[PDB]
């Protein structure tokens, strides 16, 4: 691979193996006095601020200087105009990617072979605005004349998890839109439990598919509208009740529904940066266009921040290469993020398909197999549960995990004059200085004689109520979590992604795995059918067939 | 630490480097015709069937024979007779682990300090049984005289993940019971967000808490309160809406709960273990007593299968000890929990306390720390979502992930004459086999060929579509997701972590690291009452509150 070739990386992996034990975390804070000064960024975005604290990481002013070193000899800044200017970074596929383009509020041209793709973003944006009014006014009636109360999006993966996690997140923000149902998994549990509380009368259905041949999407489209259909006996009314959201013109007319009721979009949208595009449809009808432009304004903010800012006070950047020195140098497997917000509970799971479905990788941009680590292990869950719970692991475990702890200044529901989110915010601040400094076997001696205890019992007691300390946190703080913020928030993420993988030399773009992934399970479904035994694959799968298949009818 | 003193241990580690290469899943199931049968466990349970298929790992014959002498080595059927006899084995608390009592069907006495904790955990099952009957019912009334309609348990952690994801699971069983809500962040969006959707005259709340002082649990209760008696302005009603699950009597009357609202447990009962005593009041409430005693029945009946089974055909202890071959000698820093079923959602979550809580530990039973890996991190989002997603690294990273893949035969909603689970079932398949075999660098230019590439093309692509394959997996399949078999699974996986912790040496009963963060936020919180500058803690920590302070009065 072209990363372990190049000098800086080489440098870099010299000065850790040489100066690894010097790296104090308690060390350093009385050392350097202006160390968060040193180590912070504050950015303002006209519609709230974000301080990235990256100063209770494991690095100082020489580790910085080498990253920021490394993403210049890698060529970071080269291969981000690339990606902003259309060229066709994902290789490949034979394709642009243009997320970026979806969101460019500032109408500046992008060229995909030669044409500019701008006008056709925005005629897009347009008929979602008024398909967004319509319906959520009372102007778009269903079948029998009513106005639509229930929004159901039936879709998987990107064309899922994006819309999800944002109207999830913006949930205050939903006054006066209809309900979002989010059905996914070909489980028959997820379309069956949703139709049982909807009414077909005001229910609103939208097919989420960018390629539309999909299994799972496709099989629980079809099982929406025989249940539509068996109430409404019409299938003109389908034009009411279905709208879908596709690159595939031929196959959304081929489904039944009306060519006027399908929003584009295009093959430099990749799903897991799809939100953005067509596919955040479900956002828009739930908070409204206006929010859903705020939410584009806010990831536009951040893309012209990681487009113009130098990299050693980048934000995306700078997080990402935080990751590289985790990662290729101390061996981190995995990635914590742990936002202290219960509107961004699925944030963590979002990012667990950005980041790993995109640097999930090991073939370089010639075809050389990596001879170093990729993208890492991508999971959290929201503060401060997961106190009571996994952190323990992070505290007194075997293994390094570095979070990133993230939390609103303002929150959405200031109850009890501002009491909970007091609490939230003490909870915040005192677990990653907690990770930082631990407590030592002379701490944890003088407080359990404080308490009364006998020289035999706290000398047994003592090492299991030490704690190590000088484990690495981001502290990303922000203003509050509105539209515009969570755009900006998203889109520093995908944009740390971006620079890892190139660093990584590999296609931040492409997923072969899940494209493998939608033909495999058409070899094993015939062989399903029946009672009879299997012997056409190998022991363990032959097996767990002839299992299901005895299993089948037998009465629990 | 005394497990790399082992003998065992080392002769483990020593064929490990030895024969590393040697370990082909493709070589292995053509070589060994009948290796599902070498490698698998029926378990019956009379109200269904386990299959537990581990042939699909990286083990022979040879590999099982040292991992079971392991097992004896640290004495492990020792360990487990200390934990079901009731003695001491939470050494550093001085505290009984005595989860495999709370579902004792059989009755045989369990001693601690010389007496049978069995006549007061089934005198509590009775007070829950007769308190759902009569709530479930319409016996109890509201203060207005009306029958509730609303459940809402208010705790965190182990006062909540375990009746939160078993209401889930256990969803379609709920008919005719209460909703049931989960409030357990500080984050007043979780209190403020579900009080906003109850009426005070038909809701029940529970306060689920162990030690009833957790400031989270206390906060969001009295909060609760406070909204309740907004409405009631009865203090006499209160003994109507609310209840408490705890083992301190003094701080529930405190509260201003009437002591015959306490529905009792035992300090021998673990949080991440309490779902099966009082704490599963809101689970009892949901789907009936008839369906929570089917729960500790299917517990039971895996706890006598841990107990009475050899060690070499014993389920928790097989998939604890391929656990130990993956952490010990191949380094694996991660153990997926992949459920494909839509009502276990947070099946993962819980064991990501369950595991990550228990073996997330450093320090040995004598006191030295350990020079060898402890618990893994434990992750995973239900199938097939995760096709679409995280399996990319999971099939084309850098990082190894022995993955556990769980699904019912049986499905809750056999909709469409059974085509969605037969789609279900084929995914589950399909995709341990692909992970097991892949995809050879001819295999992958014969199918791009029959599609129709260019020379030119086509091998520019090839690289990127070949998969290595050789990625084991677990494919436990159960007959149907009912009461009693999630019990048994749960209650697997509990005695899993048990096996594990006892391998490692190590306290998987304490939780040191959550005990810290119950006290660290009271430094912090006084500090950022006020617009004065803080400079008492360390230069983040300092950075951060000024951060918060300014941006408070900000406007967005
Ligand atoms: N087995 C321990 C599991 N993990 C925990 O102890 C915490 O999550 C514990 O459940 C919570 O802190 C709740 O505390 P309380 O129940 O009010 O005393
Ligand atoms: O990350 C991805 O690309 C996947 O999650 C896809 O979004 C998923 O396969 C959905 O299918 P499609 O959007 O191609 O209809």
């Amino acid at each position: 691979a072209a990363l372990t070739r190049d000098p800086q990386f080489q440098k870099l992996q010299q000065w850790y193996r040489e100066h690894r034990s010097e790296l104090n975390l308690r060390r350093l804070f009385d050392a350097n006095k202006d160390r968060f000064n040193h180590f912070s960024l504050t950015l303002n975005t006209n519609h709230g601020h974000i301080l990235v604290d990256y100063s209770k990481n494991l690095v100082t002013e020489d580790v910085m200087r080498m990253l920021v070193d490394l993403a210049k000899s890698r060529g970071v800044e080269a291969a981000r105009e690339r990606m902003f200017n259309g060229e066709k970074i994902n290789y490949t596929e034979g394709r642009a990617v243009l997320h970026v383009a979806l969101r460019n509020r500032s109408n500046t041209p992008i060229l995909v072979d030669g044409k500019d793709v701008m006008p056709e973003v925005n005629k897009v944006l347009d008929k979602m605005k008024s398909f967004c009014q319509r319906v959520r006014s009372g102007d778009w009636k269903g079948y029998t004349g009513k106005t639509i109360t229930d929004v159901i999006n039936i879709g998987i993966g990107g064309s899922d998890l994006g819309p999800l996690m944002v109207t999830e997140a913006l949930k205050p923000y939903s006054s006066g839109g209809p309900r979002v149902w989010y059905v996914s998994n070909i489980d028959g549990t997820h379309i069956a439990k949703t139709l049982a509380q909807l009414n077909p009368e005001s229910s609103l259905f939208i097919i989420a598919s960018k390629t539309f041949t999909t299994q799972e999407t496709i099989t629980n489209a079809e099982t929406a509208k025989e249940w539509f259909l068996q109430a409404a006996k019409d299938p003109s009314a389908v034009a009411k009740h279905f709208v879908a959201l596709s690159t595939n013109t031929t196959k959304v007319k081929e489904f039944g529904i009306d060519p006027q009721n399908m929003f584009e979009f295009w093959d430099w949208v990749g799903g897991r940066y799809s939100l953005w595009s067509a596919i955040g449809l479900s956002i828009a009808l739930h908070v409204g266009f206006d929010n859903f432009e705020q939410l584009l304004s806010g990831a536009h903010w951040m893309d012209q921040h990681f487009r113009t800012t130098p990299l050693e006070k980048n934000a995306p950047v700078l997080l990402a290469l935080l990751g590289i020195w985790y990662i290729n140098c101390f061996g981190c497997e995995t990635h914590a993020m742990l936002p202290y917000d219960q509107y961004l509970h699925r944030f963590a799971a979002y990012f667990q398909q950005g980041d790993m479905e995109s640097n999930g990788k090991y073939i370089t941009k010639s075809g050389t197999r990596v001879d170093h680590q990729t993208g890492p292990i991508v999971w959290g869950e929201p503060g401060t549960n997961g106190q009571h719970a996994f952190y323990q692991l992070i505290h007194q475990g075997t293994k390094m995990i570095p979070c990133d702890f993230l939390i609103p200044v303002q929150t959405q529901h200031p109850i009890r004059k501002g009491l909970h989110h007091k609490i939230l915010l003490a909870n915040f601040l005192a677990q990653t200085e907690a990770l930082m400094r631990g407590k030592s076997t002379e701490e944890a001696r003088k407080e359990l004689q404080a308490a009364g205890k006998s020289p035999e019992d706290l000398e047994r007691l003592l090492p299991h109520k030490v704690f190590e300390g000088n484990r690495p946190t981001n502290s990303i703080v922000f203003t509050k979590l509105t539209p515009f913020m969570l755009g900006a928030l998203v889109a520093m993420y995908e944009h740390k992604i971006f620079v890892q993988g190139i660093i990584w030399d590999i296609n931040s773009f492409d997923q072969w795995g899940v494209e493998l992934g939608k033909q495999l399970a058409k070899k094993i479904e015939p062989e399903l059918d029946g009672s009879a035994q299997v012997t056409s694959h190998d022991a363990s799968t032959n097996g767990l067939i002839n299992f299901i298949k005895q299993q089948r009818e037998a009465r629990v």
